[PDB]
């Protein structure tokens, strides 16, 4: 039940503006996606997803995903994160942050440009794989 690597979605609506100079404080490598706002939205009657990002976090150590959740909220507010999820396909979860690993491509999703990742704390997806 520990592991050490992540993904979150964080929404504007629900971040404090300087959310990102926040994640910057923190001692681990992630990559933040370009801005999805253009996925196709789940919900009957409505086209567009509400626009948020994506953030793949590496921690040092195998810790519980519980564990990330609550350090972001301490950072960014309760209402900040609903949930973390493990990521077991590194590579995979990072072409994923802008809908180009071979599923997203496979359910013909909205393709970002990857000259929109934000890395933090020298992030390098070679060493992950
Ligand atoms: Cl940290
Ligand atoms: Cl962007
Ligand atoms: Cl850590
Ligand atoms: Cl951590
Ligand atoms: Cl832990
Ligand atoms: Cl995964
Ligand atoms: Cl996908
Ligand atoms: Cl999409
Ligand atoms: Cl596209
Ligand atoms: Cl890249
Ligand atoms: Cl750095
Ligand atoms: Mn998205």
């Amino acid at each position: 039940e520990k592991a050490r690597y992540f993904t979150f979605l964080l929404y504007p609506e629900s971040i404090p503006s300087d959310w990102e100079l926040k994640l910057e404080t923190l001692g681990v490598p992630m990559a933040i996606s370009p801005l999805h706002d253009k996925d196709k939205s789940s919900i009957k009657g409505q086209k567009y997803k509400k626009a948020h990002y994506h953030v793949l976090y590496i921690a040092k150590n195998p810790v519980t995903a519980d564990s990330v959740r609550k350090k972001i909220k301490l950072l960014l507010g309760e209402k900040s994160l609903a949930m973390v999820q493990v990521v077991l396909n590194v590579e995979n979860m990072y072409l994923y942050l802008t809908h180009e690993s071979k599923d997203a491509i496979a359910k013909k999703k909205h393709v970002y440009d990857k000259a929109d990742i934000k890395l933090i704390n020298n992030f390098d997806i070679d060493r992950y794989v």
